[PDB]
């Protein structure tokens, strides 16, 4: 099977399809402007640049196709697709009042947030009268795929959490549904799954095949853990990007209040995970990139360096502990600059660390083992120094990129995950 992932992200959206009987792949990217007055425009426009990038022969073989999208980024369209509004990005915060949510979801349930696609609906509810329950709102990666199958409310059930889905029932609320904002909400379906055959029309336009099939999406994140490959309970992807980001594959779902931690559906297990605010940023306000390395060929990670920092890069933690006021410690300073470093790799590792161990007391399955993706991954004191403190198996992801993850998901779908 021929599959094609394409995957949208903050600054610009990457196709990937791969030929997984031969292990071939092609890969194109477009990179988005930074500002713009028709988003939904730049996004289409996209798609069918990325679509004219692939070569012919490719195109005419490929038999699925699944899209992700930036979790949280949400339009408000007619019945017709058509966007009504601007949308709301993913980092949009919406000034209402949790409280009117109360009744719709769950007691801690994750759509709670400023940010929420639940929280940008009843935002629009708020600012329209009444919204027209002829309307809908979409999630990015919803509304793309919209784009290929013409399929609308059509949503999945990673995209639809921060909307009110509950995925440990596999349902919106009846208090939801029955509200004024039901009549908007997307049917959600497993990612990966069918949807419908592609538009005949696009087929022709873009010589695909008629029968190619367009799947149910995912988010970036998400995608981002599909393309590791990793599939059993206890495997783990650690991001060693900017910031630390961890996801883990459980068993059984976990979520914590303070810390924000919830899980995704993933199959028949859930996907975990934490996002410090500690990480590579931090790095490069004592190092540039180039020097990093001259400095970290020169540490023996086999020997302590008797530092204990807690490497933010300003004020406020998230994970694994909560504290808003939590300060960057890291005093006291050697005279070695390479001291220095590993007492920083030290306290980064640590928080790695920490946060698989509270992901575990809060019930996830035990770590077995990491695989590694972002700037840090080919860090190997500072996989060292990983290994040692977590005890378990560590390598570099094989892949990273979140539109192999989505190939992936066209190709195969969620069956992996299960036992």
């Amino acid at each position: 099977v021929v599959a094609l992932g394409l995957a949208f992200g903050t600054s610009g959206a990457r196709a990937i399809a791969c030929d997984f009987d031969s292990d071939r792949s092609v890969s194109v990217s477009v990179t988005f402007p930074k500002t713009s007055q028709n988003w939904p425009q730049v996004w289409r426009e996209a798609l069918w640049q990325l679509l004219t990038q692939i070569p012919a022969d490719w195109r005419s073989r490929i038999e699925r196709i699944a899209i992700d999208g930036t979790s949280g980024t949400v339009l408000l369209c007619d019945r017709e697709g058509q966007p009504q509004t601007e949308p709301l990005l993913y980092n949009q915060a919406c000034p209402i009042d949790l409280a009117d949510l109360a009744d719709w979801v769950p007691a801690d349930h994750a759509a709670l947030s400023s940010t929420s696609s639940l929280a940008k609906l009843w935002f629009w509810q708020q600012q329209f009268g009444a919204l027209p329950p002829d309307w809908q709102i979409l999630a990015q990666a919803d509304w793309l795929s919209l784009q290929l199958h013409g399929c609308s409310q059509q949503s999945d059930y990673h995209n639809a959490l921060k909307l009110g889905y509950s995925p440990d029932r596999e349902r919106f609320s009846k208090n939801l549904l029955d509200s004024e904002l039901g009549a908007l909400l997307p049917v959600v379906h497993e990612p990966g799954v069918a949807i419908g055959p592609i538009l005949p029309a696009i087929a022709q336009e873009f010589g695909l095949s008629p029968d190619c099939q367009i799947c149910a999406g995912t988010t970036d994140s998400i995608a981002a853990f599909l393309a590791s490959g990793a599939h059993q309970p206890g495997e783990a992807v650690t991001s060693l990007g900017s910031t630390i980001v961890l996801k883990l594959l459980s068993q059984v779902a976990v979520s914590d209040r303070l810390t924000g931690v919830y899980s995704h559906k993933l199959g028949g297990y859930w996907l975990t995970g934490g996002a410090s605010n500690c990480g590579g940023a931090t790095l490069r306000q004592f190092f540039p990139d180039t020097e990093l390395e001259s400095l970290s060929c020169q540490i023996d990670p086999t020997k302590k360096s008797g530092l204990d920092y807690y490497p933010l890069p300003s004020r406020g933690e998230r994970f694994p502990i909560a504290d808003p006021d939590r300060l960057p410690q890291l005093e006291p300073r050697p005279e070695n600059p390479v001291q220095f470093l590993q007492g920083l790799l030290e306290g980064l590792t640590q928080v790695e660390t920490l946060g698989y161990q509270r992901l575990q007391d809060l019930g996830a399955t035990p770590l077995k083992r990491i695989w590694t993706a972002g700037g840090g991954a080919k860090n190997a004191v500072w996989q060292q120094l990983r290994q040692q403190a977590i005890g378990v198996p560590i390598a570099i992801a094989p892949n990273t990129e979140a539109a192999f993850g989505t190939a992936r998901l066209a190709a195969f779908g969620l069956a992996a995950f299960h036992s």
